[PDB]
């Protein structure tokens, strides 16, 4: 069990490891968009998608918190 | 095993919201390509590039939904 | 324990998936990055995370190496 314990805990540290990226390609997005934006339709679609994926990057961490607790246990 | 069962079935919740995640930056991605197209090589790998992400996102979608029959049986 | 290798061995490869996509998603960044470059505080900021992405990138790609020798032991 414990080599088994070990092989799911490098799974759900992946997944950190996977949402950390993710989050900081997200402030890198953002950064563009506002590069873009110092330089309509196109406004409101960032604001959709910007809405849903930090929702989403939310939901994310909340996850994997409850997936860390319950390996723990 | 039910608590086993349960570990997993929160793994492969959150690969669904990664993957999702990873779907709406791309979105915002291909958004910012449009802004800085509106403002050569460039254009090639930018093609490449998006060519391969779908590719990929489309390959994750297929495997989420065989982890999650997997999982169920 | 078959069925059971083999979920694992999806959600494993599902996550190389994930970072596979990631990784691509990356080049893309790159790439608006380097547009809006040719056409301050913005510049310190693309660079403290193009640097930290490119750190969890590796830390990812070692753990996925690590899940995978695990999963096959």
């Amino acid at each position: 069990t414990v080599q088994a314990r070990q092989l799911l805990s490098g799974i759900v540290q992946q997944q950190n490891d996977l949402l950390r990226a993710i989050e900081a390609q997200q402030h890198l997005l953002q950064l563009t968009v506002w590069g873009i934006k110092q330089l309509m339709e196109w406004d409101r679609e960032i604001n959709n998608y910007t809405s849903l994926i930090h929702s989403l990057i939310e939901e994310s961490q909340n996850q994997q918190e409850k997936n860390e607790q319950e390996l723990l246990e």
